[PDB]
């Protein structure tokens, strides 16, 4: 069961916590990847996961390309969690560095909507180059189903209890 959340709003949670961590201890019904439209997980939060599955994520994700062709920004599937989750919610956030449209980063978190519960990252947060503090309060304004926020590195977990509480 999650332990040690914060509750920052009636359906939004945080903890300073590894996400990959925190999914094999949960083993939620749901765990969102933060990912690019090919499900190539090469680096932050989806090279962490697909690390901790040694790689049967990956297997599974090109397997879903191959059959489905790639997501759009703003899109997901939901695919197996392996030994992390019973479900993982592949999410697609805007690549704003690449000139991706930072309106989608709503279109990306109502993807949440469809699951009860979630254990999720701060989408667009990570070398996609959104502000983290304005992913939360996108996340705050558009997600209506529970999430529990995991945010790896404390200094921002800090920045974030500090704005939204
Ligand atoms: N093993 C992990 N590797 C990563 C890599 C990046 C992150 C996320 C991506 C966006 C914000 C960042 C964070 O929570 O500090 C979390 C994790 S958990």
């Amino acid at each position: 069961s999650f332990s040690g959340y914060l509750k920052l709003t009636d359906n939004v949670y945080i903890k300073n916590a590894d996400i990959v961590e925190e999914a094999k201890k949960v083993k939620p019904t749901v765990v969102v990847n933060a990912a690019n439209v090919y499900l190539k997980h090469g680096g932050g939060v989806a090279g962490a996961l697909n690390k901790a599955t040694n790689n049967a994520m990956q297997v599974e994700s090109d397997d879903y390309i191959a059959t489905n062709g790639p997501l759009k920004v703003g899109g997901s599937c939901v695919l197996s969690g392996h030994n992390l989750a019973k479900h993982c919610l592949h999410v697609v956030g805007p690549n704003v560095n690449k000139g991706e449209d930072i309106q989608l980063l709503k279109s990306a978190y109502e993807n949440f909507n469809q699951h009860e519960v979630l254990l999720a990252p701060l989408l667009s947060a990570g070398i996609f180059g959104a502000d983290p503090i304005h992913s939360l309060r996108v996340c705050v304004d558009t997600v209506r189903t529970n999430v529990y926020l995991a945010v790896f590195d404390k200094n921002l977990y800090d920045k974030l209890v500090s704005s939204f509480l």
